[PDB]
């Protein structure tokens, strides 16, 4: 018999925090049903370079995000906006969840997004303590080596932002209003004082800096290691090697390899939970007080439908045997970030000397900065607070080498064989597309549910007058407009790059190859000759302009639109699957029953401003507080860390 | 049952002093866990000549520093700076510790080193009483026989120091600023008043003298004996032949043959200690008040890691079962002295008459003086107080016969078969290299832990501009620069030797053979033609001088650098393994718990100016005071000695 009252389902980035601190300051019984094992000895997972295939045997050079021993492999339905191609994205399969197989970034999400996007009691001032706690527990590290590329970028940014402060435009992309009127770009000289983008009081929404924060820890020996949720919260110091708590944590049980099917359910008080061991046997943990769901964005709603709470007509049509509650918002409104790709060529006598120290390393991992921007001026879909508050919209990145897939490499002909390349990425942060998740089999936890996520749907003109069908075209074309404005943003930095590199004693030439520059200069001409109505030319049938200028600009837009659909990566940064206000209240509690609550990244009512690791950790901390009834994690001193072994 | 509250681990040079005086002025219970036996009857250890193999049977002529019946035999990891060769150095194994197998020298360490190198409460004025006490307890003896070699050396030194006083240079190597501006060189005639380098008020940092102080005592019969920590503090007069105290010392127990594994540990108050008898049985001494660690530089940190206090991640990775405190400075920062070697040849009608009375004896033991010097003028790594205070840097020595290993003897072809040789040694005293100690087996006291100690690492030029990579080359090349300047110092005395020997009615010729003189005269020419920037030519790739002069000088440096790596001895004078400020406070107390303190030579935050025997004795005396709470050893009259039997 396996009676319990604390029942966590999944040791993700939020499961570990919740379980660790809940067991630290409470003496209930805790079972953590995890379905993965602890890769404490696997050299590929500990060494960060193993992320880049140092240990793969020659036959099978793949990344852990694809390997089925490491990650769940859902396959999404075809994307009607990207030529009906189906993507595979990964939830982790290990203690610590996705953190075991991630890229280790720590962007906390600025003041603006939570203050004006999150409900009462979750404002930036109400949770920033939790964020301090988690960034303290990890204690990530930066790189401190010089690279002339980042300096070039940041001085070009200063050049351009000085024009932007003048001319009085209130929402241009290099503007910050917490710093008076000017974002604090990091200085450019030996040992300049650093800019920390994750500042405690969220001063910097827009800024420029020079390296990122990754979850490594330099060891005394000289080798760097992965530092993740399983590594910190649940290691040999607290949990027995068989899955039992140690001393102070004695009421803490970890069933490592256990997939939960559903939560058996009585009255409206869920009473029991079923799991399947590796040896094939069902068991049942009895539930006395509560159950916890921390099983990722994708699988959490599936757990809920199989449990019994969800849309009755659909679930009955597929044939789940038990119905509990009719909540037709279960698992709705998924979101994610997106990232197109852009290349540059270099042509000069000493360009090889201009790009040294750009190889990925154990501290940088193929990152060289290099900024974070806001809305472009000519963006039409901005919130009403754009004028008085600055928003985090574009997440600039930079890397050496080639990032485009080998097919695009064949098409453009630009290969890493000819060494003149580096990539700039504008990771959209406020991406619009919204999708939903269902199940197709009421049987067991699969590896692929129904996932619909359509991105770049083009507009179909109708016979309605243009005067009331522009404001549906706008909202349909939103992602295209945002991606194109990001293209403009990257395009209009490269010339300041040319200037500052020529003037810093470097004789090289910079010209974008993918996408080809000529398209972009034509776009710039069209933009600054057509004004805010530049986006009216996505649908040439509505403008009714036969002048060759507008015809050529619309043609340019048309041929350009191929590249965000083709040359991009889909971000793993899923979120927002069981949002507050949709299926749960501000207490994370599930609406319709009394003893089930969801406490993971699915509950976020809005996607945060960065790589969505820290937000889920925060949610775990806060949910610990909510179940506890009193704030202790908020009141713990910042400099107490869990032990590291 | 073996309950205790005073628990000393190891009867070293500091264990004996501590135990003896602690039991003299206190009435607690004292157990001294020693792991060795008392060589009171062994003729080889009592007779000082036995150090030089008078009693070895013909099959096994070895020295006690190698014999495993006498000394622990750690083997260091390969020295990357000396052609990856691994050294073996000895900690003693007997009551009295290393003193039983040592070379018997008494350099106390001058005013400068403790006053500006040791923390508050340990200044020279605050401890000099303890040093007086210990040098009084031993009462070493000198030689009083004439030898023309030492007179030659000292008059040459006078000659050169008179030039050095003029020319106004403030940090040249034959300068003393406590004696106005001139070191007090010992006179040269019959029965001249002696210069005692271990003066009570530390007037002489730099000086010249004519014989050393050794731990013998002339007996009434006519035979000299070893006089050491076990001999003085713990002999038949105070301790029973079974290991029990006598009368006044009745609360004093000596378990002679007992190796301590770890200190069993409760809460944060260590409670018990385990040892292994010769007959194979574990026992346990209960600890009521404190435990004492006096088990040498090497083994003390090992005791600490096996006990439980140390770096958690490393110790957990190797698998010690218990963790107590996370102090990642345990056993860091080892230091030691170093000693290259140099030969001279003599060619003249009466040279045999010039070197009589240089055979080692029971009072000299192969020493014939002969000085102690400070920084050379052109040394770049000097402390900021070099100008206003004189520092002890080079420990000159001299001996008859050949000192180079038989392989070097084959290579140079100079053997003691042709009788024209004596050696000059410049024992570096402020040597830079720093290493660290770990353990590899959490099982029992081994004979060899992980020891890393890299000395002569050469610089690897990079693509950084020279203007900011000279001050990393300097600090990397420091030991090379110091050794080379010592070579210059010895080289530029031999010509004054030629002069004073020719002018004192002796017709002989002096010329260095190993290293060959021609290298050294080329070095002198390069030094005085290149100035302080003579060391820029270690890395010829940075100077960018193609003039044959600089090319030849850099070549000379390159070929010379072979000899300090090859023809030298490693000093046994380990120190500084658990320094004050690193793992203990000014009370010697270990940081993290309440009842364990380290009181041996590992705690020294800086290496003293001489053969590191007297310093550990001082530390024992002071720690007696610290545990006592009142100064009595400081207040004992100087002329009370413990009884000698
Ligand atoms: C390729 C990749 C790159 C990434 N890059 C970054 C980056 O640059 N920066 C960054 O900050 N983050 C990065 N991440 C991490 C990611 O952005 C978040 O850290 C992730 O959303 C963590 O959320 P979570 O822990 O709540 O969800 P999850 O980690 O998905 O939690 C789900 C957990 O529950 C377990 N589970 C699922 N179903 C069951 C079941 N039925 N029974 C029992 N257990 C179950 C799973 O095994 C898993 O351990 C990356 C991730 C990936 C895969
Ligand atoms: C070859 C040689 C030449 C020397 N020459 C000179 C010289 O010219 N001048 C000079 O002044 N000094 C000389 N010395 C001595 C040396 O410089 C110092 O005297 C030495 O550092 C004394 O320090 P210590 O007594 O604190 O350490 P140690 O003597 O090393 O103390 C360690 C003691 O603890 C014991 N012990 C270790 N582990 C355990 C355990 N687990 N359980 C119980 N007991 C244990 C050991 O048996 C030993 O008795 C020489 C030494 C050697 C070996």
């Amino acid at each position: 018999n396996l009676e319990a009252d604390i029942v966590i389902i999944g040791a993700g980035a939020a499961g570990c925090v919740l379980a660790y601190y809940l067991t630290k300051f409470s003496d209930l019984k805790i079972i953590l049903l995890e379905a993965g094992h602890t890769h404490f000895n696997d050299p590929v997972v500990t060494d960060p370079m193993g992320f880049f295939g140092k240990y793969n045997p020659p036959n099978e050079n793949i990344r852990m995000s694809q390997n089925p021993s490491y990650a769940w492999q859902p396959a999404l339905e075809p994307d009607t906006g990207a030529y009906s191609m189906r993507n595979v994205v990964a939830h982790g399969l290990a203690v610590g969840g996705s953190t075991a197989i991630n890229q280790l970034n720590y962007i906390v999400g600025g003041r603006t997004v939570f203050d004006n996007d999150w409900p009462t009691g979750w404002k930036y001032d109400d949770i920033k303590k939790y964020f301090r706690r988690v960034l303290a527990d990890i204690s990530p590290i930066r790189d401190g080596t010089k690279v002339n590329l980042t300096n070039t970028i940041l001085e070009s940014m200063r050049v351009l932002a000085d024009q932007q402060v003048s001319s009085g435009v209130p929402v241009d992309f290099l503007i910050n209003k917490a710093t008076g009127g000017l974002p604090n770009i990091e200085q450019t000289y030996q040992g300049a004082p650093i800019v920390n983008l994750n500042d405690y009081e969220g001063i910097n929404s827009v800024c420029g800096f020079k390296s990122y924060y990754v979850g490594v820890n330099q060891l005394s020996d000289g080798s760097y290691i992965r530092k993740y949720a399983g590594n910190t919260y649940l290691n040999s110091y607290y949990v027995d090697s068989n899955g039992f708590g140690i001393g102070k944590f004695s009421n803490l049980r970890v069933i490592s390899d256990a997939v939960v099917d559903r939560i058996h359910f009585e009255g409206q008080r869920a009473v029991s939970v079923t799991y399947i061991d590796k040896k094939g046997n069902l068991h049942s943990v009895k539930v006395h007080k509560e159950v916890e769901i921390c099983s990722g964005s994708f699988f959490t709603p599936t757990i809920l439908q199989r449990s019994g709470i969800g849309d009755f007509s659909y679930l009955s049509s597929i044939g789940v045997p038990d119905l509990v509650y009719n909540n037709p918002l279960v698992g709705q409104g998924l979101r994610n970030h997106y990232s197109p790709i852009t290349q540059v060529s270099v042509t000069g006598p000493d360009a090889a000397a201009f790009l040294s120290n750009t190889a990925a390393g154990p501290t940088n991992m193929s990152f060289r900065g290099a900024g974070m921007l806001g809305y472009h001026k000519l963006e039409p879909n901005k919130p009403s607070n754009a004028g008085s508050v600055t928003y985090r919209k574009y997440e600039l990145l930079v890397t050496g080498g080639v990032a485009i897939s080998a097919d695009q490499q064949y098409l453009s002909g630009i290969s890493s064989s000819t060494g003149n390349y580096f990539a700039l990425i504008a990771d959209d942060i406020r991406f619009a597309p919204v999708g939903y998740i269902k199940i197709g089999t009421p049987n067991f936890p699969r590896d692929t549910p129904k996932i619909f996520f359509n991105t770049f749907v083009n507009y179909t003109p109708t016979t309605d007058p243009a005067d009331q069908q522009w404001p549906v075209a706008q909202k349909t074309l939103a992602p295209l407009i945002s991606a194109l404005l990001g293209y403009d943003a990257i395009y209009q930095i490269v010339q300041q790059m040319k200037v500052v590199a020529v003037n810093a004693g470097f004789n090289v030439t910079l010209q974008m190859a993918y996408p080809p520059n000529d398209l972009l200069v034509e776009l710039h001409n069209g933009l600054n000759t057509y004004g805010i109505n530049w986006w009216h030319y996505f649908v040439p049938s509505l403008v009714n302009d036969d002048t060759p200028a507008g015809k050529l600009f619309a043609s340019t837009l048309s041929k350009l639109s191929y590249y965000p659909r083709s040359g991009a990566h889909l971000d793993s940064h899923q979120s927002c699957s069981c949002s507050i206000g949709g299926t749960v209240d501000t207490e994370l509690k599930v609406i319709g029953v009394e003893n089930v609550r969801v406490t993971d990244l699915s509950a976020a009512p809005h996607p945060p401003g960065g790589n969505t690791w820290c937000t889920a950790a925060m949610i775990g901390a806060r949910a610990t507080d909510l179940i506890l009834g009193k704030p202790l994690v908020a009141n713990l001193p910042p400099e107490d860390v869990p032990v590291f072994t």
